[PDB]
């Protein structure tokens, strides 16, 4: 299988300021997407605990994090993934967005939801706990069950 259905409306993803990536560079990763706004609260408090997490370990293992915004206009998506480190599904693909949103039932933010790129799997919808509960990464990624 692997990452194609979770984008219906997209190809590429955004890798900072303005560039985007293709799907295929993520071979052999676990992908975390990630539901956030900068309205949020507690967004504003986990992406700074995230970040941190990413820097310590998405190269050792292996992961890459996929900003999947519920901010309010072009102008707040910016601003807000203008600070992360990772990726982003373009502000445009609003109807992306729901996607993923009802598909993995996000229904309040902050979560992230960890998956496998090559087989396309979900491996658990609860890694938001995990980033603060696990910091040093030893059950990651975290098998819901």
């Amino acid at each position: 299988s692997g990452l194609k259905k979770f984008f219906p409306y997209s190809t590429n993803v955004l890798k900072g300021a303005a560039a985007d990536i293709a799907l295929p560079s993520l071979a052999g990763k676990t992908v975390f997407f990630y539901f956030s706004a900068s309205w949020c609260p507690p967004c504003r408090a986990f992406t700074p605990q995230l970040i941190d997490f990413y820097k310590a370990h998405a190269e050792k293992k292996n992961f890459e994090v996929m900003l999947i915004s519920w901010d309010e206009s072009a102008e707040d998506f910016k601003d807000y993934y203008a600070k992360m480190p990772w990726l982003a599904l373009p502000f445009e693909d609003r109807k992306g967005m729901e996607f993923l949103t009802t598909g993995f039932d996000v229904k309040s933010i902050p979560t992230l939801v960890g998956v496998e790129a090559d087989s396309g799997n979900i491996i658990t919808t609860q890694a938001r706990t995990m980033v603060v509960k696990d910091p040093e990464a030893k059950d990651f990624p975290w098998p819901n069950v």
